[PDB]
């Protein structure tokens, strides 16, 4: 989208970035004057003010300043100081817009004569860039396109100095031909290097000292921000005069520029009572046209749109921003929120409406005390759930919300919100039934919708032959052909896909705005591709022009970027056109018709689908060429195709504001090239009722001249012989009348309605509706991965970290689903610490080291070490705990327990040490025992184990409570002595092996440490010495 | 019941082409088990069917059997046998 | 068994599952040491057909972040002396979020970059020691030790719920066996 930049920014960029042999004068030599600044600082940082003369003019995107007396020429510092006060901060009226004066520019006065008043204008066109030079420029420039010399520079073509000298310098003075020509060349390099779309210097004054750019008006391609970021810096786009910028608009612009989706917001009247939530640029344009058609232009507050399938978070942010905007003031008549839109092709209505209802619930109070009434109309994917959540939020919040679906004609809600009605070479045939397409990008939903469309169209083969995704290896992706399961190849590179599929003739490019250009350029290197569909929005106009030039050279038809694509009922479908399969069947797009339509918008293309299905036989072919300034194929490129197609009988055109394209259709009708009936409507009639220059959501929706207004186009088409309705409301009626008149003469013969093949319902869609029953095969109660926040056994992770538990608390939550006390978690941590490692001589550490010295893996080595954890090694914890628990519960005294163990030929688990007996204890048993004594409330089993330990140490000193036995008895005591567990729960946790898990988790740290040690020491493969192995093999078996 | 009527669509999350457990007879890569035993292949033939989905010649299956025979064991001093013995002596 | 079940679960820890820690750490360390700016790193990853490890989430993008990345990032900001690699990763995260919102620093990527910063920013390690510990898979061990707690908890949950033997439904398996081999 071309956005006008201020004079100061334009001159700043020109001075910093132009590269000319001519000595550009007054580089960075200017001052900015605003109401909210001091004046001494302006003198101190700009000492040149006193040095020479001054001239002041408001830098607020206002033209005709000299004719309106807004410029003070040849005034000193005191002169301009006295000049500003009667105008600085005052009110002024230019054309139709009234506004303040918050910006002024001070620059040195240049002593120049009228003989050097030059004019240099470079503006972009579809075929290239027009550069116009006028020797007698300035105020007396007069007509420019008829008197000033014009020169075209084509796409990917350089502006040579010789051509500037010859074509552009016929009447220029000879003494200044050369340096000026070099300056012109540098200016063109500045225009095409910073992605400018308009650059008019008027006047340009060159004297013997050098060149001076007195004034310049510049419009730059904003969508090229990702290319010219370092050169633009923090570039700012001033709003049109009479309109003040708002922080909410900047926030929405940042949100739009932060993602590939479109989020346009423009505040026209903050005092207004009508606010809109319309999805789709054309949908928002027609909604605004309806609003100002009933006299709500003055009370219309904002123009807004959300497109490109915005996420739930993005839609919530947009809705909350507009709700904050709408709840500032109060209105005696109340306020209206029009949440409109077309029948969405791929915009998830459910997620966007969930975000909207979240914003409404966050703002329910101010909304209900503002008497805000909400009218919602929407269709598309999962619109039933969106309308349902709208109804529930309106019921719960108390907001009067009226929700409607497809059956509404998209404009009843506007009329009955303000109270008017009651509230209830390039080929001709691009696609055929044998068309095979390659899809760039991982878009499984779009390809599945394409396959469903093909199946319900009784196609022999799927229309998608292969997919291209550069971020994965070649494989096969699983898709549905009706109910059958099929595989579609996915290739990393274009070359392999075109090698294995020479029958592919169409590319559907789902690459982003940062990859669509390169992908399309690579695709046009293969001659088999005749049609390319570009879905990305926000491509720079220069790159799009390069794409158009290459496509015209190669004779490849391009469906312009920022489009949903197109639909040919019975033959082919592009991307997400026509919505899901339910919308395809509702609009009967599985069978050919007799009406062919072309529109700029994608959602309006689905609206046209619905209208044509309702009122006529059906749709033969529908193409959306995109909202960009330069579509790959224009209106004429498709109207000519339809006129050459015998299958169509009438053509419907849905144009927009800006662009002299419908006049080409008018000329073709005049010359008799177009004979079939045409019904055309141009949206954008509200732009003539606006005291502004508001830019619509579509990039190309901007009326440059006065002949590109929608009203003028519609008027000319009415005198062109085109059936033009009074408004978009009457479009359905006029199309129906034309269809009836054409079928009454026998031109149209509707075919027999053959029922389409049926496609089985989606399992997820059926589960969402609650139509089917499938039992869950798994149960879990320790962790909830789904949702906004991770949950550990009912506790959010943020609350887990705020409660200041550590490994012990998380372990308790995950293993026992209990909120353990602080001492229990700390004791669990100590148990993990003391069982971390016990040297490399144990079986598990030995196995881990053996697997590590084989250079296998961390996971494999740790796993091999852990697989030895069992009865003989690492099981003394659970065994000791079970033995002591059984002894304590049996009621036998410790001496009886010792005697029973002795007479059964069993050694007491957890009793006995190797060196440390008494007066030199374990130093691991002591720390844990002290902690348990100090912190545990009651330790019955620990006392029983200590009595058993006394009895065993009365036999021989080294029969002490082991670390395993102590940890087991203390873990049982913690389980059955804290309030978290009942006795049954503790017994079950002991039975299932909680202490086995404790030991394994503790020793895993040591095993991983051993693996890391062996990999750091770079130890080679181990082989056991033969002298350590006794071979007792039989004599001969 | 809905799947039997063909009323709903649920893509399969897994793919397999080496063995068909369902049906009247067990199938090894398109070959019935009774036909597997009647064709008189052994470990080599079943290995070829399960790993390559191919009906290998008799000499190929026999060679696979010889390869399995010669790699059966190489004493207890190797790392794998050592680890197996360590885990076994732990009574796991 | 507890050991067998935990072991079977841990044996899936590798490249596709549980390896985003080490992969993200290595990628960001290589980018930072190569001296390339974050934009150059993003362009180099894009033109090589590789996705940046540790970047991208499923639902949580902005104004609703991970709630696990935030806590660790706040702790690192408050307590770590210097975080050069974390700042580089945050610039990369800004560049990726300028493309589409859900391209944020993952828990895996954040933990990897913060672990590298801790290794090479505390006085305990020299640069060679930190590089060697990253190369040998210290973050793999970190992830395995962390996830072992959850695996043992899952085993205990399944043994408490007394769930029977599982057999995968035949309707969820596509049989593409040949005609006759
Ligand atoms: C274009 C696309 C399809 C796909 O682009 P996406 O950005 O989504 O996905 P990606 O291709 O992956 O790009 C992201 C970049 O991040 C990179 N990346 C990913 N992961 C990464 C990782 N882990 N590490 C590093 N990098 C990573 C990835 O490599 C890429 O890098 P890059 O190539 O340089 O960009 C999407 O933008 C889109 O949908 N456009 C819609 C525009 C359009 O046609 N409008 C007209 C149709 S009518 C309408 O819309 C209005 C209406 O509402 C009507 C109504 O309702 O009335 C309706 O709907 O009909
Ligand atoms: C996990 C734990 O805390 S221990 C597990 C708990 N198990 C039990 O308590 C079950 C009942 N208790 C018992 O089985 C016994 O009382 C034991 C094993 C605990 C007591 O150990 P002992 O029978 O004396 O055998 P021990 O393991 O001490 O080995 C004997 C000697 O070899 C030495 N030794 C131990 N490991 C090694 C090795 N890798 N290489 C060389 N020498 C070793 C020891 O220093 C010990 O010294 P000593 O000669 O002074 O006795
Ligand atoms: C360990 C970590 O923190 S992740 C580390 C991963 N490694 C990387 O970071 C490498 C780079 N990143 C990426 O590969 C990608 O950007 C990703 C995978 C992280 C981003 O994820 P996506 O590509 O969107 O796939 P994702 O995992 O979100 O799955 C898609 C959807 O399935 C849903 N889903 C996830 N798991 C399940 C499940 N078990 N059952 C059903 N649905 C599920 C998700 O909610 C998600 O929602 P969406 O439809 O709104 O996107
Ligand atoms: N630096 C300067 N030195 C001398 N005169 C200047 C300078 N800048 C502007 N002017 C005067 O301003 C007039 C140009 O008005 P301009 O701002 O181009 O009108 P508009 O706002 O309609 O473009 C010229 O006639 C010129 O005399
Ligand atoms: O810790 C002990 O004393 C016994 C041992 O070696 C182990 O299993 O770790
Ligand atoms: O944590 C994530 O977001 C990715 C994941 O599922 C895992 O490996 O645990």
């Amino acid at each position: 989208s071309a956005k006008a930049i201020s004079e100061q920014t334009g001159k700043e960029l020109l001075y910093k970035f132009i590269c000319t042999t001519s000595a550009i004068q007054n580089r960075f030599k200017y001052a900015r004057v605003t109401p909210d600044t001091d004046w001494a600082r302006l003198l101190q940082d700009h000492p040149w003010l006193l040095s020479q003369n001054l001239v002041v003019k408001p830098d607020q995107l206002i033209k005709r300043r000299g004719k309106l007396g807004l410029v003070g020429v040849n005034l000193t510092l005191d002169g301009v100081k006295s000049w500003l006060k009667p105008r600085l901060g005052q009110e002024a009226t230019v054309g139709k817009a009234t506004g303040f004066l918050k910006n002024f520019l001070i620059e040195p006065f240049v002593p120049h004569s009228q003989a050097e008043e030059f004019y240099v204008c470079i503006y972009a066109t579809r075929e290239g860039d027009y550069v116009l030079f006028h020797h007698e420029g300035g105020v007396d420039v007069g007509d420019v396109d008829a008197k000033a010399q014009k020169l075209l520079v084509g796409v990917d073509e350089k502006l040579n100095p010789e051509d500037i000298k010859k074509h552009l310098l016929v009447h220029a003075p000879e003494d200044k031909k050369e340096i000026l020509a070099s300056f012109i060349s540098g200016l063109f390099n500045f225009y095409e290097d910073l992605y400018f779309t308009y650059l008019e210097i008027n006047p340009l004054v060159v004297t013997k000292d050098g060149v001076y750019v007195l004034d310049l008006a510049a419009k730059v391609d904003a969508t090229a921000d990702y290319i010219c970021k370092v050169k633009w810096g923090d570039i700012e786009f001033p709003p049109p005069f009479g309109r003040e910028a708002y922080p909410e608009e900047a926030y929405i612009a940042d949100l739009d520029a932060k993602s590939g989706a479109s989020l346009k917001l423009t505040l026209l009247n903050p005092k207004g009572r009508i606010w809109t939530m319309v999805a789709g640029g054309g949908a928002s344009v027609v909604y605004s046209d309806t609003i100002c058609d009933l006299g709500g232009v003055n009370e219309l507050a904002n123009y807004g749109e959300y497109s490109g399938a915005p996420s739930e978070q993005q839609t919530y942010d947009y809705a909350k921003t507009i709700l904050s905007l709408m709840t500032r003031e109060k209105h005696p008549d109340g306020k209206i929120l029009i949440i409109g839109g077309s029948i969405a092709n791929f915009t998830n209505v459910a997620a966007t409406f969930k975000g909207i209802v979240r914003a409404i619930r966050d703002y329910q109070g101010p909304l209900k005390e503002h008497e805000v009434t909400i009218f919602v109309r929407r269709g598309g994917p999962n619109y039933q759930e969106g309308l349902r959540v709208m109804g529930e939020v309106g019921k719960t919040t108390g907001i009067p919300i009226h929700v409607f679906g497809t059956e509404t004609h998209m404009t009843a809600i506007v009329g009955m919100a303000l109270g008017h009605r009651p509230i209830p070479g390039k080929s001709t045939t691009l696609f055929s039934r044998h068309t095979k397409a390659i899809v760039w990008g991982m878009q499984t939903r779009a390809v599945q919708g394409m396959l469903d469309f093909d199946y319900v169209c009784s196609r022999d083969e799927p229309s998608v032959a292969a997919m291209v995704y550069p971020f994965t290896g070649d494989h096969k992706q699983k898709f549905y052909w009706g109910h059958k399961e099929i595989l579609i190849p996915v290739f990393k590179n274009m070359a392999d896909a075109m090698r294995k599929h020479p029958e592919v003739d169409v590319l559907i490019n789902f690459a982003s705005l940062r990859s669509a250009y390169d992908s399309t350029m690579e695709t046009m290197n293969y001659a088999q591709i005749r049609t390319i569909a570009i879905i990305a929005e926000g491509i720079p106009e220069a790159l799009t022009r390069k794409l158009i030039k290459k496509a015209d050279q190669k004779g490849v038809t391009i469906i312009g970027p920022a489009t949903v694509g197109g639909i040919k009922p019975g033959c082919f479908k592009i991307g997400n056109t026509g919505g899901m399969l339910d919308n395809i069947l509702a609009s009967k797009l599985y069978r050919p018709g007799s009406v062919a339509y072309v529109s700029r918008s994608g959602g309006m293309s689905n609206e046209l689908n619905n209208i044509i299905s309702r009122t006529t036989d059906g749709v033969y072919e529908g193409v959306a060429i995109g909202g960009d300034r330069y579509p790959g194929s224009t209106f004429m490129d498709h109207v000519l195709r339809y006129q050459d197609t015998p299958g169509v009988k009438m053509i419907v055109v849905l144009g927009e504001i800006g662009g002299t394209e419908e006049y080409k259709i008018c000329r073709g009708i005049k010359e008799g090239r177009l004979t079939k009936p045409i019904v055309c409507w141009c949206i954008g009639t509200c732009a003539t009722m606006f005291s502004s220059e508001v830019q619509f959501g579509h990039a190309g929706a901007c009326a440059n001249q006065a002949s590109e207004t929608a009203v003028a186009k519609n008027q000319a088409l009415k005198e062109a012989g085109v059936f033009v309705p009074r408004s978009f409301d009457e479009l359905g009626e006029i199309i129906q009348s034309v269809y009836e008149d054409l079928v009454a003469n026998g031109v149209i013969v509707p075919a027999q309605e053959v029922p389409p093949p049926t496609v089985p319902m989606d399992y997820s869609w059926a589960r969402e509706l609650g139509l089917i029953r499938k039992p869950a095969s798994f149960m879990t109660s320790i962790c909830d991965e789904r949702g906004q926040e991770l949950i550990y056994a009912g506790m959010p992770i943020t609350e887990v970290f705020k409660e200041e538990m550590g490994i012990g608390g998380v372990l308790g939550l995950l293993w026992f689903q209990k909120r353990l006390p602080k001492y229990s978690c700390q004791f669990i941590e100590m148990c993990l610490m003391v069982t971390a490692d016990h040297g490399p001589a144990v079986s598990g550490a030995h196995n881990t080291i053996i697997c590590a010295r084989a250079g296998k893996d961390l996971v494999s080595s740790l796993t091999s070490g852990l697989l030895t954890i069992g009865d003989r090694f690492g099981g003394a914890l659970d065994a000791a705990a079970k033995m002591f628990s059984k002894a304590f519960d049996s009621g036998i005294i410790p001496m009886e327990f010792v005697n029973k163990m002795k007479k059964e030929g069993k050694l007491i688990m957890g009793i006995g040490h190797r060196v440390k007996s008494i007066n030199n204890p374990d130093m691991r048993v002591q720390i844990l025992k002290d902690y348990v004594r100090q912190h545990f409330p009651a330790t019955p089993l620990l006392d029983y184990a200590l009595e058993v330990e006394k009895i065993t140490t009365s036999k021989k000193p080294n029969l002490i409570l082991n670390v395993a036995g102590l940890i087991g008895v203390a873990f049982v005591d913690m389980l059955r002595n804290c309030g978290s567990f009942t006795r049954e729960e503790a017994d079950e946790y002991i039975d299932i092996g909680a202490l086995n898990g404790i030991f394994v988790l503790g020793r895993s740290m040591g095993f991983i440490g051993h693996y890391l040690d062996q990999k750091r020491l770079k130890q080679g493969l181990y082989r056991h010495p033969w002298d350590d192995i006794s071979y007792v093999l039989p004599e001969h078996m």
